[PDB]
């Protein structure tokens, strides 16, 4: 009855390799120690032409029918084809606004066809929801199959844990979060705490919590939620399919994604590539990966001609989730960027904050990581690589509501060594009709 | 404009042969007698199309990419602002918000299998105000583009309304002004209008000093005011009710619980459900519960008095018509409810905590049955109220037990210690 299936496979598998694993297998790496990927049965999917898939996926966008209302699960056949609908844990994720940045594109970039994907408008406020619905759904299934998974554990700065904990909580799955004691107080770990996660405050840095969550997982029947998981990528790749669908199956010229551990940027390529390969569309977009100057291993690797990649030491950024020294999905990203003929650009602490301020002025509320992405767009316009007329999509990874402090400090002119050129502080005036009118007429 | 549909400003009531009405193109805030204004649609022009027509029309637009019908508000454009040009609309894909099924929360805490929470907080600016602001700003945009004298939009909100207002205005290139007392200025509270390029004024006076001053400016400069009295924002807000129906495949819930501070909201929801009933989409409206804080005004005391002793009359009318109920929630009760809800996956606002407390109390009274289809409206994303959650979960709210707090446990970087803590948790 159900002809579609998926399995684990070594990332970029060698010719005629026989290595595969059932998705029910709890595995994170291959025989060689490399990363795993979800490989779908392309022979079975190709029994249906692009016309069928377009019509099928279109018939399901924003409908009440479970589970196809979700931006991810409307594409179930391409994500987890063999999961039962009873096991799916979904919070209506995806269907995210592809915001037309008319005033930003025209006033700053000379662009008419610039769009911003607001992935931040989600259940936990970041794109990580797309990935967590797939992972927790699969974990949910394993639990019901009486498999040894008593909960999910992770150690990541808010964004990953918030998504995980929320989805785990709704399904009654215990969620275990390891976080450094002083390094984050209680402000940014509010979501997992509120979502009934079992939170531990450890006497170490972020690195020490990452090491300890491994040790725990080695003995305890606790599933490990990491950058490694190819399941998360299966949900995240639907954002690329969604962008296509929102453009009525027309392919944009450029897509710019913030790259931390570099999984997301790869997920986007896989989504775009899958639509081309199955006959939905005839082409794929060119991709741009944007990084913070304080954490630019991919940037240094690209401009060296895809030769010599080095795990650099990352320094403090306002774009917290993007500051990664040794990116886990590095080989994935490099592969993706080569195939789609892509580009990598960096962004300084000042440049990412300024581009963020300029975006907000157009009626947005986007994260510092998005500022990084917009900086890349700024620079590629300068270099003439992105044309003023080209259909360009910038991916906003998180809502600004999760990164308010960086905005409060910027407009308060309270960041040391920062120029804060686009700050918009409140103006002081005494209760006088003439004085109030004059400052308003000057703004008029 | 071969458009059969139309709407106008009309007083809320005035039975004895009133002919008072204003064009939606006029700047007006109140009636001749000072009462509330109301957007009245040409129901006779709408009644020309049967219940099935509107259902199928609204269903065909939902989620789609066709401008402007993708929005949860503008998908019902004919019922909101029928005369505005598509090229004048300022939309940020608002509405379409998750009708989250509270399975774990409903079954474990309330013994309810069909309880839903409507997450309006998942939107552009983090609240349901986006629904109302898209209509207001669109009209203001329409007026400005036809060379009408409107220099900008102003308000005195420190929270949701100003955040929503300034965001929509910024995209349309419409100046946004926030009049506020210099002492009540908060950098955190105003983070959204500040970033959205809104002209925020800090005035060296009190609450009354500002309201007196705005009167003096709006008599000289034509600044459109956004406030609680505004009836144009209700036209957007009402589509949330319509949406709830559409999301249930045009099946009416038994109960819809709305937080009530402003009191305009509960009316908007009533207005939306009623419009669907009156036009043949459905055969009924839900019973509604208005949930108020214990600290809040005497709407609760008025309901308990058997309807004998802003937007107060507006809400009382809506509640009497739909056979509604009002309940209170105390500071501790709403915080507890927020914690319980949150622990099951949600991340809701304190206003939603108030609504859930009203649900709890009415379940205990046996007014709401276990099987009853119940929708609890969440007005704002929990991310706008992290400080109260931080305080609650660290037991840092005085005169409150914080009984459902989930503080993190302290451990050193020792394997055996981390394990023993984990073992006792997994043993539970
Ligand atoms: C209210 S349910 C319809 C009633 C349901 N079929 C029943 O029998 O109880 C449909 C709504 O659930 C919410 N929802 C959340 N996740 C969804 C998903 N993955 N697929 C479809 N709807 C989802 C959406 O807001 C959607 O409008
Ligand atoms: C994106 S507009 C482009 C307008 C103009 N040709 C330009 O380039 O500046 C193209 C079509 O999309 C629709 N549209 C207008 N504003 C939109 C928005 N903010 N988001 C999505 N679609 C929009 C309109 O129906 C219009 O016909
Ligand atoms: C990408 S535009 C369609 C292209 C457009 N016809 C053009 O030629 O430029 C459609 C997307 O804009 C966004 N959007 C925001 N508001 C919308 C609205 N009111 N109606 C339709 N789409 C809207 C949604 O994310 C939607 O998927
Ligand atoms: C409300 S669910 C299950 C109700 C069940 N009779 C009970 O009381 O436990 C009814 C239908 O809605 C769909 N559904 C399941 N989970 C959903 C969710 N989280 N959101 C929206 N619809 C859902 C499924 O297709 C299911 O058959
Ligand atoms: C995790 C995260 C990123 C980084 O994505 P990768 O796939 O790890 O490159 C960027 N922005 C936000 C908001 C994130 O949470
Ligand atoms: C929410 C609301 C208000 C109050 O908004 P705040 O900015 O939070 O004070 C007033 N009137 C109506 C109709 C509302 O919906």
């Amino acid at each position: 009855v159900n002809p579609f299936s998926a399995k684990y496979v070594p990332f970029n598998a060698a010719p005629g390799s026989t290595e595969s694993y059932s998705l029910d297998e709890i595995v994170y790496r291959s025989r060689s120690g490399g990363l795993l990927d979800v490989e779908h049965d392309m022979e079975a999917l190709k029994r249906f032409d692009g016309a069928y898939w377009r019509d099928l996926f279109d018939s399901r966008v924003g409908k009440s029918t479970w589970p196809y209302g979700s931006g991810v699960w409307s594409k179930k056949e391409w994500v987890l084809p063999e999961i039962d609908d009873d096991d799916i844990v979904s919070a209506f994720e995806g269907n995210s606004n592809l915001f037309w940045a008319e005033r930003f594109g025209k006033q700053f970039l000379g662009m008419n066809d610039l769009w911003v994907k607001h992935c931040g408008i989600s259940h936990t406020g970041s794109f990580k929801d797309l990935g967590m619905t797939v992972l927790v759904s699969q974990v949910n299934r394993l639990r019901k199959m009486k498999r040894p998974v008593v909960g999910v554990g992770c150690a990541s700065t808010g964004d990953t844990s918030a998504a995980l904990s929320a989805y785990c909580a709704s399904a009654g799955i215990p969620s275990i979060v390891f976080l450094p004691a002083n390094k984050i107080s209680m402000a940014q770990l509010v979501q997992p705490i509120a979502n009934g996660a079992f939170v531990l405050s450890i006497d170490t840095d972020f690195d020490g919590c990452m090491k300890l969550i491994r040790e725990i997982t080695a003995e305890l029947p606790i599933y490990l939620a990491n950058s490694l998981n190819s399941l998360r990528l299966e949900g995240q790749k639907t954002a690329a399919i969604e962008i296509l669908q929102q453009f009525d199956w027309q392919v944009p010229d450029w897509v710019i994604v913030p790259g931390g551990n570099l999984g997301n940027i790869y997920a986007f390529y896989k989504g775009f590539k899958m639509c081309q390969e199955l006959g939905l569309v005839d082409r794929i977009p060119r991709m741009v990966c944007a990084q913070a100057a304080n954490a630019n291993p991919l940037y240094l690797h690209y401009k060296s001609g895809w030769k010599d990649f080095k795990p650099m030491t990352a320094s403090t950024t306002f774009a917290s989730a993007i500051q990664i020294g040794d990116p886990v999905s590095i080989d994935r990203a490099v592969y993706a960027l080569k195939k789609c003929n892509g580009i990598v650009e960096e962004a300084t602490e000042e440049e990412l904050m300024d581009a963020m301020a300029q975006a907000d002025s157009t009626g947005m509320f986007i994260c510092p990581h998005t500022g990084v992405a917009l900086t890349a767009l700024f620079k590629l316009r300068n270099q003439g690589v992105i044309a003023p007329t080209d259909r360009t999509v910038v991916v906003s990874t998180a809502h600004g509501l999760k990164f308010t402090q960086s905005k409060i400090d910027y407009h308060s002119n309270a960041i040391p060594d920062m120029a804060c050129r686009f700050s918009n502080p409140p103006v002081d005036v005494k209760a006088d009709f003439g004085a109030v009118m004059d400052v308003l007429k000057s703004y008029l």
